[PDB]
């Protein structure tokens, strides 16, 4: 049944206007949790505001909103309006009794614009504040400045400038993030024209101590950027204040004079300018409402420190570890990548922000819709069965409200399941929760004979699917298929037809009990391998090539292993990155070790979850090196993983490599290293992390009595 | 150097104080970051609101601001000071402007109150209002009541009412976590004398519908509470509504019809009352401020609904997964444990609040001073070095904020050290970070011969503390002593001296060439083993038996596997807990097993940081377990640690006993089922989970070249 409507109005007083929340301002019957989110941006080219708007905010904002999935022509069943009135062009033409008259005129406003946001993006004032004289009903506001008397907490959104408009960051201008330690401790350059005062007095005083390399400027070479009074205007332009910070292991950031400045423009451009370079911000003055903030824990990326403590931040700066301000730079990272970056990445949190803030979970993530290549096939006692999907909607929306927000890959999509689920306690499965459940020995444990006749563990059973990619090896292929007759808990196996020349029609494929689904690729990519294929029904993946020899229990005792450690990749040859003394970077090593930091996905299990991200998620520069190269999507793979989890893979049995006993260039291999200080580059920093162990069963070479088995023969 | 100072009042308007905040209202210049935490309560009985005050509470406050840390009598050098002023006894004497005059009248409170709390709980009345109508100054409000009009959002606190004021709550009454279901899907009770009328009509029709057991009552059988207007009173005792919260998943919680109501008394206890017995508060009305809402991430504990949203309700409820739910329910526990139950638990909320709020790190938590028994004793190449402490103490207080608050053991005390310190990554210790590191091969890597040459991983060097707990055993003490002789990364061996008879004189210790300090304990108990002594100078401790025969080989790789897994009990004797199916219980289980839940800490590693929670933070009842049985200290440390960490432990090598090879009742083997059975009533839940693996080196039983060495001999 819909949400009860709010009542609209039957022209309201300032002070009802500053009331608005959303539990007096917003119509929840337009927006039902089951119904999606559906939007309707205005096209402001129809009403007053598009002449007047900034050109770039306009095109970037139009080709975002034509590219959003949530984004409906149909205003009669859109959960949220959406209005872009600025930034205008300087100097300000229109009047603003006259913005409000227009915004009143728009086409479904009805009496009061209940269920809109007016969208403000800075790109090129600082003194703008188009909405402080304009009644906006019950519509909520997005921009970067606001004075206290407008900014409705839990109900505006203090947002990102758009700096980017028209154009793509590049990553690869971004200083890397380690060494830790930068030229200057930190840096601020600003011209000004209460407690002001003695923080010039204690930062200059700072400087003169030589204590450290600092650089304090409170006035700028040449004319200042015009502000708001009481701010710490702007120096130079974008690529000088860029070349300083670049240098700056931290970036003050002054608040303004005036308290009820709650977040301005130029705030809200220096904390852009910091985070964009891996200065970690030091923001004086907490009045301040940093963009997102009612999403984003802030104190994660930034020190946020009261002025009077201005007296306490040499001494704050010099104490934290290096770990410490390491993840301070890479939070930071991760904020701005994803809400600040780009036109889409802003809208993307406009729009989510609004949609988690009224309780509705995130449009599904796209999956690959594959295309089936019949064929025709040659001559534990249950079924397949698929893994259940999307069971935590609700939860992961609002519930997980933090990691949602705060932890990579953040809050765009819903994932149909993910390696996060929280387990249940260990008594669940016998009072009560036991579907799916089966315990060893029925709770009772046991030896080898007990554990090979149920998976136990604490997750319930579940079935794994291989995916497995092929390209003119036919006759491997066949041969290969035919190892998994009879692989317990071997949901289907989907084959990645990479070749441009379809299979021969007279092929018979072996009947190995369980399907055989052959996909078919638009392109012939190693990518391909970790699409997220509609024919993939299980959480668990493994990964192998066409031409590795697992054994059934090796398979086995993988799987078990990756139950319990859903988030990583849990397989068979274990690699790791060397550091190459002389020339300060990565070399790729398959030596035997006694230390690992990837396992290789030619013979891997992994969640589906990663196959989302690594297709769609992570950045596209992996990608094309990967069909550059036809290399190094294992090593991506790794990356991409490490860096989610901050955890080494795990590494099982003694086995090093994994294609048959009898099968078989040097670039190749230098392709490797290239491969991996080219995704240092990307990322901004190395992810992966070193492990001195393998698994192994736990009674492995374990000596028993006669009335107990080994959980294996040979592992 | 001191912070500024706020300049203070030369009689303020009511808009005036309804705008005070940190950043304008609070004097930093009295609560330097390193000069702790001062706190000075004024005694309530030199003041006019002692003899006004509730008994229970005035006692219950008194009784734990003698006992605080942070307290002290000298009123010039404190950063905070506390005034007590309700709640009064009904019916109230004391006039408004009256209470105004004594809040100015304070022996402190200089012009305006600034650095003041006052504190008003509630206990037993719900229509108290105190401070509606009197100006506070400067001064900060800690209560469960508030309007709109008085409630300053990050300056004002919401609090817990105070039920258990000079009593303690009994844990064995609280229902178990588990089945997650229990026989209403939700109740409420209440009765009133907008939105209201639809949503009485929605949840009447849900139970009318018959589709879940539901029990939904909007009169009370008897004359209901007094309340303030609007509110659903509460009905009955707070024992009748406890029966039926002890009988439901979910605990229906509808917020005062006005919205200028933020909170009430009435409705924190009905929170307190749910959440006391494990019911998720479902709570309708977002516009609620609950108790320490700035701090604690309410989402993941209750649902807010927005009131329109009450015809989805009963689907949302239907729609949770079982371990979603539980974990809900298990977060409910923990805020309800740490922030409300007790006198304690609000007043240490209160003073860590406005302490965190002003960046000021905890109190150290404290160690066992030991008394050194000093001895005499008989006849890789540097000297010992200790961990290096407190290196995170404004990003443990402030950056942190989120686990400081929301994850066990919350944010009451400063360690020295924790296993949860971010890792650097890979390549910042070639790059400017390296200090201590180690790495294998200078970061080339290799096999067995570079391996046992560096400690590589991903944390720089340390080294490891024995502890060996003893008792009547002189012998085999200095002989299990003697095989510590030349164990690499040694620090030193904390001998802990339990026996009542004091060590004989004429005693010769052997040389191992690491210092052994016998600390004398104050009473013999096994709870000794686990005490954070002085003397242990490492994070890493390995707990040893006096009659664990360890190789130095099973040590050091033990050792390495801990370095990477800080968090966990990593260790050689594995256990699990077993499922008894027809008494539906737990069974302590030491046959040899495939799968694994405990590693006994008779020969194990872990971190520091569990001494000091298992002897000061755990529940004193499995202490007390401990000692009555002198049994199950291992399964109680297990217990905290997949507590905490919600992971197994890690089991090393092939090993199952580790006494000596020619080394040695019933009635100790039941005593363990006993105590697994009670922790589990202690808990609320069953912590312990299974692993299905152990962990061996890399190139364990590996085939290698003749260019290539195995890690280690035999592991
Ligand atoms: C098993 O374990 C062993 C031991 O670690 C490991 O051997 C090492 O292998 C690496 C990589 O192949 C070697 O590092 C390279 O050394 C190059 C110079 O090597 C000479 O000198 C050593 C002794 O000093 C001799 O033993 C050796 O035989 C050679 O005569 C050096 O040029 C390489 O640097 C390339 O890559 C880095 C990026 O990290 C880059 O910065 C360099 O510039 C260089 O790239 C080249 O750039 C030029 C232009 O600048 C370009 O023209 C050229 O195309 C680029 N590409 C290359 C390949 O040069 C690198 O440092 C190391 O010496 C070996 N050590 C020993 C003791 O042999 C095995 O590789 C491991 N086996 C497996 C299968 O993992
Ligand atoms: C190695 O692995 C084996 C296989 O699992 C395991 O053997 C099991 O050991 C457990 C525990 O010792 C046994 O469970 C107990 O069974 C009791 C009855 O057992 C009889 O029946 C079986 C066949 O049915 C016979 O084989 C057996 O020899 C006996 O004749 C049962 O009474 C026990 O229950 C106690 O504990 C629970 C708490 O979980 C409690 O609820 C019970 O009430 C009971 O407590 C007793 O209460 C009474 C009053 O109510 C009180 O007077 C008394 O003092 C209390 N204490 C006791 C001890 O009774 C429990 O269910 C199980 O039968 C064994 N299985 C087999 C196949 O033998 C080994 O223990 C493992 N070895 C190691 C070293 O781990
Ligand atoms: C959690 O979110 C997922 C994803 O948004 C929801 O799945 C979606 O559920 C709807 C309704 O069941 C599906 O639409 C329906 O499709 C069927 C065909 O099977 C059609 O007959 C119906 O008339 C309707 O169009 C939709 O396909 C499905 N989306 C996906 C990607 O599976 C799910 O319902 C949510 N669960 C809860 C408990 O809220
Ligand atoms: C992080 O917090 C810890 C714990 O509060 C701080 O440790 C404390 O530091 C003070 C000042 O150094 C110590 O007091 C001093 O003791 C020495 C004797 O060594 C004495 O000569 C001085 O006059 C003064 O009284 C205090 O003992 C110490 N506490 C503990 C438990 O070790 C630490 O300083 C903080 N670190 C940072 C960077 O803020």
């Amino acid at each position: 049944s819909l949400p009860i409507r709010l009542l609209p109005e039957k022209l309201p007083p300032p002070k009802a206007t500053r009331g608005c929340r959303l539990h007096n301002c917003f119509d929840y019957s337009r927006c039902p949790l089951t119904s999606g989110f559906p939007v309707y941006v205005y096209d402001s080219d129809q009403f007053v505001f598009g002449s007047y708007l900034d050109p770039l905010v306009k095109q970037a904002f139009q080709a975002t909103a034509r590219a959003n999935v949530y984004v409906t022509e149909n205003a009669d069943i859109a959960c949220l309006y959406v209005i872009l009135v600025g930034e205008m062009q300087e100097p300000v033409v229109l009047r603003p009794a006259e913005l409000e008259k227009q915004l009143y005129s728009l086409p479904h406003w009805r009496t009061d614009g209940h269920n809109h946001v007016i969208i403000n993006l800075s790109r090129k004032s600082d003194t703008q504040n188009l909405l402080y004289n304009v009644s906006t009903g019950r519509a909520m506001v997005a921009q970067s400045t606001f004075y206290t008397v407008q900014y409705r907490p839990g109900f505006d959104l203090v947002v990102s400038p758009l700096v980017h408009a028209m154009s793509e960051p590049n990553f690869m201008e971004i200083p890397p993030q380690v060494p830790v330690k930068r030229k200057y401790l930190f840096t601020f350059q600003g011209e000004k024209i209460d407690y002001d005062d003695r923080i010039i007095a204690t930062l200059k005083a700072v400087q003169d101590s030589k204590l450290d390399q600092v650089l304090v400027e409170f006035t700028c070479k040449n004319q200042p950027k015009p502000s708001l009074p009481t701010e710490w205007a702007l120096c130079g332009e974008r690529e000088d204040r860029l070349e300083l910070l670049k240098l700056s292991t931290f970036a003050l950031i002054i608040t303004p004079g005036d308290p009820r400045l709650v977040i301005s423009s130029g705030c809200a451009t220096r904390l852009f300018e910091a985070l964009e370079v891996g200065a970690v911000p030091v923001v004086l003055g907490e009045q301040v409402q940093l963009p997102y903030q009612d999403m984003l824990q802030w104190n994660e990326a930034a020190l946020v420190v009261p002025k009077p403590r201005v007296t306490e931040v040499h001494f704050l700066l010099r104490s934290l570890s290096d770990s410490d301000l390491l993840a301070m730079r890479r939070q930071g990272r991760f904020l701005w990548e994803t809400y600040f970056s780009t036109a889409d990445s802003i809208f993307n949190t406009v729009l989510a922000m609004i949609r988690t803030r009224i309780q509705i979970p995130a449009a599904p993530i796209r999956e690959e819709a594959a295309a089936e290549i019949p064929h025709r096939s040659g001559k534990e006692t249950e079924p397949p069965y698929a893994s259940p999907r999307y069971l935590r909607n609700f939860t992961l929306t609002v519930t997980d409200f933090y990691r949602s927000w705060n932890c990579a890959p953040g809050p765009f999509h819903l994932f149909p399941h993910t390696p996060f689920d929280p387990v249940l306690p260990s008594e669940a499965k016998f009072l009560g929760s036991g579907t799916g459940f089966r315990p060893i020995g029925g709770g009772a444990g046991g030896s080898g004979k007990e554990f090979q006749a149920a998976l136990g563990g604490n997750v319930p059973r579940e079935q794994f699917t291989v995916v497995m990619l092929t390209y003119e090896r036919e006759e491997v292929l066949m041969n290969s298929l035919e190892r998994l007759n009879g692989l317990p808990y071997l949901n289907k196996v989907v084959v990645v037809w990479n070749s441009p020349k379809l299979p021969s029609e007279d092929l018979l494929w072996p009947d190995i009990g369980v399907p055989i689904m052959v996909v078919r690729t638009e392109k012939n990519s190693l990518n391909n391998r970790f699409l997220p294929w509609n024919e993939i029904e299980t959480e668990a993946i493994l990964s192998i090539d066409d031409d590795a020899h697992l054994r059934h229990d090796e398979i086995m005792f993988g799987f078990r292993v990756w139950r319990e450690a859903r988030d990583r990749i849990v397989g068979f040859p274990g690699r790791y990155h060397a550091w190459d003394i002389p020339h300060q970077s990565w070399l790729y090593n398959s030596n035997y070790s006694c230390e690992l930091s990837m396992v290789l996905t030619g013979a891997a299990f992994f969640h589906k979850y990663y196959a989302y991200l690594y297709s769609y998620v992570m950045p596209q520069a992996i990608r094309d090196m990967v069909d550059e190269y036809i290399n190094c999507e294992d090593i991506a793979m790794n990356f991409l993983v490490s860096h989610i989890t901050r955890k080494p893979p795990i590494k099982v049995t003694s086995r090093w490599t994994f294609r048959c006993p009898g099968c078989p260039d040097d670039s190749h291999f230098h392709e490797r290293h290239k491969c991996i200080n080219f995704f240092v580059k990307v990322y901004g920093y190395m992810p992966l992390l070193y492990t001195q162990f393998r698994v192994d069963s736990v009674l492995f070479k374990t000596r028993l009595p006669h009335d107990k088995t080994k959980c294996f023969k040979f592992i």
